[PDB]
DNA sequence: ATGCTGCAT
DNA sequence: ATGCTGCAT
């Protein structure tokens, strides 16, 4: 995710 | 992947 | 060290 | 049934 907690996605 | 064999990702 | 996701062939 | 991505805090 995020980053952070990439995206999602990518 | 693709699809197929999404993205990655998405 | 954590932390989601999407279908054509 | 079978493919895989990506970093700030």
């Amino acid at each position: 995710t995020x980053p952070g907690v990439t995206x999602p996605g990518v």
